[PDB]
């Protein structure tokens, strides 16, 4: 089997992407944030504290003839941005772009933190990291991809995120029309539960490539590109007036600037992020200070190849017995 679904930016900055997902019988369609950096499929629901729902579409398990309470199971998750959610668990039928999994754990939120409430466009998350990170207790649950894998034509999914435009998540096949050149594959460590890999270096604008190993994660659920302080300083030094602002929480730059590109290495191959992809707009409405799309990972503990990086590529998440990542230009 295969599936194919369009993913759409939630706003004009590409802060995140939503993909429609059918849950239950009859189908309830929710717009979920597909997140290769976590492993829980959770939704706003009829159980979510009412004051914490503000415009989201909710899953109502009592209206699904295929929903079953997973007795005794609870979940609770905290994300790198400080947000969180928790609740109980049902199993139900879940379909993405024509690919159907029966018995998928659908984690129903009883509580969500303010950032989720405040984002009316995201009805939940669909985790696509390794199932070892799933938070369901006392019986850990599998991701949608893990459950679908055996049925797929090939044990892969691909992320093709757009810049200011829709893109595609495909399951079970590699669309050879969706990228240019060849796909370069690189090793993955699953030891931390992430799609963790080692970039071979970077370049700033037209500058020379610096060969240096940068371990990080391919994370569709993180907006920005978080890299070591040395690398980020080298990038922003090429932008007149750019500076790191402790009050804003990262590097800012004059909105009048034209930004240089940023290249990252995948083996001997190179992915070029156009400068425009690194502009995240005014820090507050009407400001002439703009927020940078490349930020330091020094306070995180891990480097993160988020959407800023991934949307410059066609990305293959290869879930073969030994997983690997593939990157192509597009």
């Amino acid at each position: 089997s295969t599936g194919s679904a369009t993913t759409t930016p939630i706003d004009s900055l590409d802060d995140a992407y939503i993909t429609p997902v059918q849950i239950g019988t009859p189908a309830q369609t929710l717009n979920l944030d597909f997140d290769t950096g976590s492993s829980d499929l959770w939704v706003f629901s009829s159980e979510t504290t009412a004051s914490e729902v503000d415009g989201q579409t909710i899953y109502t398990p009592s209206k699904s003839t295929t929903a079953k309470l997973l007795s005794g199971a609870t979940w609770s998750i905290s994300y790198g941005d400080g947000s969180s959610s928790s609740g109980d668990v049902y199993t139900d039928t879940v379909s993405v772009g024509g690919l159907t999994v029966t018995g998928q754990a659908v984690e129903s939120a009883k509580k969500v933190s303010s950032s989720f409430t405040e984002d009316s466009t995201i009805d939940g998350l669909l985790g696509l990291a390794f199932s070892t990170l799933n938070t369901v207790s006392p019986t850990q649950q599998k991701t949608f991809f893990d459950n679908a894998k055996a049925s797929l034509d090939s044990p892969v999914f691909t992320a093709d995120l757009g810049y200011h435009a829709p893109g595609t998540y495909n399951f079970g096949f590699i669309d050879t029309t969706a990228y240019t050149g060849s796909i370069t594959y690189t090793a993955v460590s699953t030891k931390q539960g992430f799609w963790e890999w080692t970039s071979t270096g970077y370049a700033v604008g037209s500058g020379t490539f610096k060969s240096t190993s940068i371990d990080g994660i391919a994370d569709t659920g993180t907006t920005l590109l978080y890299l070591p302080a040395t690398v980020v300083s080298a990038y922003w030094a090429q932008v007149s007036g750019a500076k790191s602002s402790s009050s804003v929480g990262g590097y800012v730059f004059p909105c009048s600037a034209t930004l240089p590109s940023f290249t990252f290495g995948v083996g001997s191959a190179r992915i070029v992020i156009p400068g425009d992809y690194i502009d995240f707009g005014p820090i507050s409405t009407g400001s002439s200070s703009c927020f940078g799309g490349i930020q330091s990972s020094a306070g995180i503990g891990i480097n993160i190849f988020g959407d800023v990086a991934l949307k410059a590529a066609f990305v293959v998440f290869n879930g073969a017995t030994t997983p690997t990542l593939g990157f192509a230009s597009k």
